[PDB]
C-alpha cells in the first residue's frame, strides 16, 4: 500500500537541490539553505493559491450566497493569513546566512531573481494587484520577464476576477442598504448631520478659550471629513485616482457589516473583512522584510543600474494594498448614538 | 540563462502534490494542506542534515582542532536551532484543519504515517538517539518499516559517529584537565572538599533547632550531590543505564568550558554547548507539539493495532530521547563562584587567542 | 491634560524593581531580568483574568442567550489565546540568563516561588480546574500555601461558577437536542448502528480483512460507548471526564453541523476554549523545560505531573475526534428542519 | 521570608491600572487592553535600558579593552534584541482591538500620546539617534513635549556618550590598522587595484555581453575605490549619512573580513547584534505604523505619514555596518593574513 515518501512524493521534492557553485566546481555551502529556503516559500505560495482559488470559486459560483459557507470562507482567508505569518518569520533563517557568505555563489545564480516567481505574481493578481498600479521596474511590464504557458497563466490570472472585484461584488449585495428596506445610507447621513449639528452647538456654547479653539478646528475637519463619504462624485474620483478600489456601493455594505458586525448575519462577515485587511498587512509585513534582507545582502545601490533595494521599497506602499479602503473605514468612525438604531422591529433580516 | 523556476527545479517541487482523495474520485480540499505542511517539513529536514553532516565532517575530519573555525561550526548550530523554532511554528498551519475535515481524507492515507520518515529518524541518528533506548511502537523496531537502500542508509546513520559522539572526543581534548598542568579536576575536588568542611564548621556552631536541623540536611544533600561528581565508578555505571551519554572525561571538558566561559578560547566553545543545548530543547518542542496535534485530530485512543498512537508519542518526550542531557544536568553541579580554581594571568596563557 | 506617564501610572509601574541581590550589597546584573519577566506575566494574567471575568459574566448573566454576543465572547476567548502564545513566547528571553548567573542571586529569593502566584491560581480556578484533581505539592494543598484575603479569594474562586460550568450550561441548552424536536441523539445512535452493520456486512465479503475486522471491532466498541449514559457518569465521578453527558450532545451537536449559521460562532468558540487549554499546557511545559535548564536534576517532578490530562479542563472537547463518522452517516438536516439554525 | 508578591511589588504593578473611560462614568471593556499592552511594553523597555546602560559602561569605564568581557557584552545585546522580538510580536495583542471598540474610549485619552514615552526616548537617544536627523512632527522638537526631571533626563541622554560613540572609539582600536603592522588599508587598496587592473584585461580581451561587464566595471571601480576617498567620507559624515569615522570604518571592515580569526570571532558577533537591534527597532516602527493605519485611518500632519517617515535610513544608527556589504570583495583579493602575521589575532 501507500508509503510516506511515495505519497509525498518526495522522489520529486528531495531531488530537486542542485548548487551552481558545485556544477561550476567550486561548491558553497551556503547555497543550499539559498535553494531550500525559496523552494519552501514556493510550497507556501501553492498552498495560499490554493486557498484563495477555492474561495474566489465560492464567490464566482454563487456559493456565498448561502451563508452556510461562510464559516469555510473566513477558515481559509484565516489559514492564509496564518501561512503568511509563517512566511514572515522565514526570513529570519535566510538571515543566518552572512552578506560575505552569499557573495560566495552569488555570481552563479545570475541573472535570476525572485522577480522571476511566477507564483508570487499569481498571488499578487489574483488577490487583486491592478496592473495600472503596479509600480515598473527598469521600465518594463512584470509580465515580460514570463514566456510560452507561464505568460498565458499570467494573463488567465490578470483577466479572470479577482478576489477584489468578487468581494466587492458581494459587498453590493449586502442586506439592509435597500431605500425601500432598512435605508442605511439615508438614515446615516440623516444622523451624521443632526450629530454634527448638536456637536457646533455644544462647542459654540463654551466660553472664550483656547480649548474652543481647539475644538472648533477639530469640529472643522471632522466635518468635512464625515460629509466628504456621502459625495459619490468625490468617491468616483478617488477611484480613478486608485486611492480607493471598491465601489461606493461596496463601500456601504463594509461600513453596514462594520457598524452591525455583532448582528448574528455580520459577525462572520466581519471577520471576513478583518481577515481581508490582515492578508493585505501581511503581505507589505513580507514586502517590507524582503526589502531590509534584499538591503542588508546586497547594500542599497545593488539591482538590475536600477536599485532594486529602491524598486522594491516602492512596493511597501497602499498602491500594493488590495483592500485599503477596508483600513481606511477608520476614517469615518462616528459615536456609537450616531449609528441608525436597528431595534428588533427592524431586527428580523440580520439574524440567521 | 539561468531561470529562477529551473534553478530551483520548481518543475519538480510543484509537481509533486497528488491528493489521494482525488486519485480514489473523491478530492477533499484540506488534503492539500496536509500534503504541502509535509513536504516542507522534509524541505526543511534535508537542510538539517545538510548543515549537521557539514559540522560532523568539521569534527570527525580534524578541521575543528583550528579554532578559526569555531564561528563556523557556531554558526550552522544556531541556524539549525532557528530552523527547528520556525519548525516548531510551523504546527500552526496544520492546527487550521479541523478533525472533523482531516477525517474526510483520513482513509485514503493509511497505512502511510510521518512514522516512515526517512529524514527523521536519519536526523535523530546522527545527532545521538540510541536505538536500545527508543521506545518501541507495537512491540516493534523502528527500522522494522524500512526496506532497501533506505533501511540500509539508517544503519549507516546508527553505526557512523554521531554529533554527540564527535563532541565527546573534541570535549575530552578540553585545554585546562591535565594534571601535570593547571589540573582543574585536582583543584575543583580540594576547593569543593574545602569549601564544605568550613560550612560544615559554621553549620554546626549553630544551637541545636529546627533551623539547624534543615540546614544539615541541606548541607548533606548538596555535600552528596557536589562529591558524587569526583566518583568515575559512579560515573561509569550510570554510563551503562544509559543516564549519561558523555564520557568522564569528556564531562570534565564541558565543566571547565561552563566555569571558564568567559576566558576568550571558550567564549565560542560556550556558545556551543548552548547551542547544543538548544538543539535538544528544541526537537523536544517538536515532539510534544506534534503530540498535541495528533491528539486533537485522532484522539487519545487512535492508533496503530491495540496501541495509542497519542501514547507512545507522549512517551517520546522523555530524557531517554535527550542527547545531550549530561549538559543540561552541570547546572545540578553549580558552586559559589570563590571556590572555582583561580585561572590568574600567569597560569591563564594558555587560554588566551 | 492628561500624560503619557500619568495615565498608565508609570509612576508605580516602573518604581516596582528592587534587587534583593543589592538590597544586601551584592548587586547581580541578571537579577533584573528576572523581575521584569515575572512583572511581566503578572500584567498579561491580570488582563487574561479581565477578559475571563467578563466572558464568565456574559453567560452567568444570561446575556449569552442572546446570539448578537457571540461575538464579542469568541473574540475576547480568542484574546486570552493570543496573549498566552505570547507568554510563551517570552520564556526565550529569561533563557538568555544562564544557570550560572541565575545560581549568585537565588540564594536572595528564598523562601520566594512563583508558586505564590495568587493571579495564576485564580486563573486556573476561574478555567475550572478542580481543587479535588490537583496534584499535591510537598504532601499537601496548593491553598495550604497562601493566607488571609488571599486564600478568601482563592476560595471564592473555587466555588463561584467556573467558565467550564457556564459552557456546560449553555451546552445544555443547544438547539437539535430534543426528542419531539431534531432528536439528534436518537437519530445518531440509529445511524451510527446502521453504518456500522454496512460496514461489517462489506468486511464479510485475508491478511488486510483481518487488519480491518480488528479495526471494527475497536470502532465498533468506541462509538457504541458513546450511548452508554452510565460509563459516561462513572468517569465523571473519576474525574476522568468533566461536561455532563448532555452538554457532551450539545458539543457534538455543534460540531457535527458547524456549517449551519446559528453554530458558525459557536463552533470557534468550542475551537478557542480547546486553544485555551493546549495553550496553557504549553506554558506549563516551557516553564518546566527552564526549571529544569536553570536547577537541575524536586519541583521538576512536581511541575511534570502538571503537565497531564488532570489540568485539561475541556479534555471532553479534545476527545469528541475519538466519535468522528463518516459525513454520510451524519442525521442529515435540511429546509424540512434547516430552519431552526 | 520574602513572598512573591512583596519581592515583584506587585502592591504597585497591579494596582496602576486606572480605566479613563470608568473615571468619567462609561466604563469601556478594552480600555483595559490598552493600558497593559502599553505599561508591558515600558517594563520591557526599562529592561532594553538596564541591559544597554550596562554595556555602555563597560565600554565607557574600560572593562572592553579585557577581551574576557566580550561574551558578557554580546550575551546581553543578544538579549535587547531577543526582548526587541517579543515586543514586535506583541503588537498581535493590541491587533485583537478593533477599530469601532477603539473609538469608544479614544476621547478619553486626549491629549495625551506614546509619543510622549520617556523610554522609548531615552533609548533612541542612548543607542545613537541624532536630535539634528530627527523628523519634526507638527513642525516641533520631540523633547518640547517633557518638561521637568523628565526634559533633564533626556538632555544626559543626548550629552552622554552614545552606544554609536563608544562602539566607534573601540572599532578604532581595532588590531590590524596600524601601517607599521599589518598595514590592512594599504594592502586592500593596492589589491583591489591590482584586481581591478586583471579584471579590465580580461575585458579588454573579449558584444552587449562585454558592454554589459564594461559598464558593470565601470559601477564596482567607482564603488570601490570611493571607499579609499577620505574626504567623501567626512563630508557625508558632515551630512549625516554615515555616522563613524573613517578609522572606525576601517575597524569595522578588518573584523568583517578576518572574523573567523579568533580574536574577531566574538566582535563580529557584536557587530552582527548592532545591526539586529537597528533593524528590530526598524521593525517596532513599522508594526507600529501598520497598527496606527487600521485604528485611526490614513488622515488622523498626519500621524500615520510621520510615522511612515521614521521606517528610514535617519533612523538607523549603524547603517555604516549595513553598507559595509556594498564593498564586498572576491576573497583572494583580502590580504593574506597567514600565522605569521596572526600571531597579534
Ligand atoms: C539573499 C536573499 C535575497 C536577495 C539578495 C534578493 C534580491 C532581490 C532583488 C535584487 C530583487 C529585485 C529584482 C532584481 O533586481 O532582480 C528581488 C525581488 C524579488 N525577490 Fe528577492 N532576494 C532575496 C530573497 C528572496 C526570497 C527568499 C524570496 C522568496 C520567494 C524572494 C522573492 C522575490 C520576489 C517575489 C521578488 C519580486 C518582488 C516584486 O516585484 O515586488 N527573494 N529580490
Ligand atoms: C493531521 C496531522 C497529524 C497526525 C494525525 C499525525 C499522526 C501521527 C501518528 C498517529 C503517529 C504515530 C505513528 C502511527 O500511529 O502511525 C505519528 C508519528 C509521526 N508523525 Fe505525525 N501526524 C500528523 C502530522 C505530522 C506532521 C506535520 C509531521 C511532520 C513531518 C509528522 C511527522 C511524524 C513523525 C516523524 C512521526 C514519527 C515520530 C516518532 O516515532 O517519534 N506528523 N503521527
Ligand atoms: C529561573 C526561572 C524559574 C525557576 C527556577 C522557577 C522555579 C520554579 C519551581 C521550582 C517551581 C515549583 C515550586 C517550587 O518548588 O518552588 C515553580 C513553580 C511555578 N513557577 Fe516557576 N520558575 C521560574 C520562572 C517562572 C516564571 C518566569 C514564572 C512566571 C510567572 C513562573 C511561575 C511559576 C508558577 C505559577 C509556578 C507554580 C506552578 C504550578 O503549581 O503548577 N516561574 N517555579
Ligand atoms: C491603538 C493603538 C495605537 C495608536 C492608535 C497609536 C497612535 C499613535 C500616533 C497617532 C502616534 C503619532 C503621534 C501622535 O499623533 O500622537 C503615535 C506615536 C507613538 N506611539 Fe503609538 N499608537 C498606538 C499604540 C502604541 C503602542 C502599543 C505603543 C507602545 C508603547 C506606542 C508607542 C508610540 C510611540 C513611542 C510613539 C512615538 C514614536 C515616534 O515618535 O517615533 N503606541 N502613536
Ligand atoms: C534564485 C536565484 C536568484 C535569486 C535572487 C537574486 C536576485 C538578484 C540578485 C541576486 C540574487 N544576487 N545578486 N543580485 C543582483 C543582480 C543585479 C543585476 N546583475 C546580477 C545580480 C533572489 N532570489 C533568487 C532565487
Ligand atoms: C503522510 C501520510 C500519513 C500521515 C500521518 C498519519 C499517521 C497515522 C494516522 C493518520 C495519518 N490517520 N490515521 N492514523 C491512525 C491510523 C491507525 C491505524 N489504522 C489506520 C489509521 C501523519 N503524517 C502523515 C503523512
Ligand atoms: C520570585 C522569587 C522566586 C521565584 C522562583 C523560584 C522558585 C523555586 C526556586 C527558585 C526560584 N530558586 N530555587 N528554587 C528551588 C527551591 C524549590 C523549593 N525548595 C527550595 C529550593 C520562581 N519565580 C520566582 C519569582
Ligand atoms: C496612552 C494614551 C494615548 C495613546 C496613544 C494615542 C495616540 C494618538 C491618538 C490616540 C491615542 N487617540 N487618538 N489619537 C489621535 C490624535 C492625534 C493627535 N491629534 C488629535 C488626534 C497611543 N499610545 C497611547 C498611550
Ligand atoms: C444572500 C446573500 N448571502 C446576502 C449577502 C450579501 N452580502 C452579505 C454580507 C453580509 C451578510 C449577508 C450578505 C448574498 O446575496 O450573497
Ligand atoms: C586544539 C583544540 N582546538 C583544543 C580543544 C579541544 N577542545 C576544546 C574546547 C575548548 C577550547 C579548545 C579546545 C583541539 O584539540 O580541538
Ligand atoms: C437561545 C440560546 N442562545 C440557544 C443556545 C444555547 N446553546 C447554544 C449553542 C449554539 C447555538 C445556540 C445555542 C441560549 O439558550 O443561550
Ligand atoms: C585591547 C583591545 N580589546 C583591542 C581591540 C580594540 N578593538 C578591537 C576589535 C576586535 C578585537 C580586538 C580589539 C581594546 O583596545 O579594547
Amino acid at each position: 500500500g501507500l508509503i510516506y515518501g511515495n505519497y509525498l512524493h518526495l522522489e520529486k521534492v528531495l531531488n530537486a537541490q542542485e548548487l551552481q557553485s558545485e556544477t561550476k566546481g567550486n561548491k558553497i555551502h551556503d547555497e543550499h539553505l539559498f535553494i531550500i529556503t525559496h523552494q519552501a516559500y514556493e510550497l507556501w505560495f501553492k498552498q495560499i493559491l490554493w486557498e484563495l482559488d477555492s474561495v474566489r470559486e465560492i464567490f464566482q459560483n454563487g456559493h456565498v450566497r448561502d451563508e452556510r459557507n461562510m464559516l469555510k470562507v473566513v477558515s481559509r482567508m484565516h489559514r492564509v493569513s496564518v501561512i503568511l505569518k509563517l512566511l514572515v518569520q522565514q526570513f529570519s533563517i535566510l538571515e543566518t546566512m552572512t552578506a560575505l557568505d552569499f557573495n560566495d555563489f552569488r555570481e552563479y545564480l545570475s541573472p535570476a531573481s525572485g522577480f522571476q516567481s511566477l507564483q508570487f505574481r499569481l498571488l499578487e493578481n489574483k488577490i487583486g494587484v491592478l496592473q495600472n498600479m503596479r509600480v515598473p521596474y527598469n521600465r518594463r511590464h512584470y509580465r515580460d520577464n514570463f514566456k510560452g504557458e507561464e505568460n498565458e497563466l499570467l494573463l488567465k490570472s490578470e483577466q479572470e476576477k479577482t478576489l477584489l472585484e468578487l468581494v466587492e461584488a458581494w459587498l453590493e449585495r449586502t442586506p439592509g442598504l435597500e431605500p425601500h428596506g432598512f435605508n442605511f445610507w439615508g438614515k446615516l447621513e440623516k444622523n451624521i448631520t443632526r450629530g454634527l449639528e448638536e456637536e457646533f452647538i455644544r462647542i459654540q456654547a463654551k466660553e472664550e478659550s483656547e480649548e474652543k479653539e481647539e475644538q472648533v478646528a477639530e469640529f472643522q475637519k471632522q466635518k468635512e471629513v464625515l460629509l466628504s463619504l456621502f459625495d459619490e462624485k468625490r468617491h468616483e474620483h478617488l477611484l480613478s485616482k486608485g486611492e480607493r478600489r471598491l465601489s461606493y456601493r461596496a463601500l456601504q455594505g463594509a461600513l453596514m457589516i462594520y457598524f452591525y458586525r455583532e448582528e448574528p448575519r455580520f459577525q462572520v462577515p466581519f471577520q471576513l473583512l478583518t481577515s481581508l485587511m490582515d492578508i493585505d498587512s501581511l503581505m507589505t509585513k513580507w514586502r517590507y522584510n524582503h526589502v531590509c534582507m534584499v538591503h542588508r545582502m546586497l547594500g542599497s545601490k545593488a539591482g538590475t543600474g536600477s536599485s532594486g533595494y529602491h524598486y522594491l521599497r516602492s512596493t511597501v506602499s497602499d498602491r500594493y494594498k488590495v483592500f485599503v479602503d477596508l483600513f481606511n473605514l477608520s476614517t469615518y468612525l462616528i459615536p456609537r448614538h450616531w449609528i441608525p438604531k436597528m431595534n428588533p422591529t427592524i431586527h428580523k433580516f440580520l439574524e440567521h
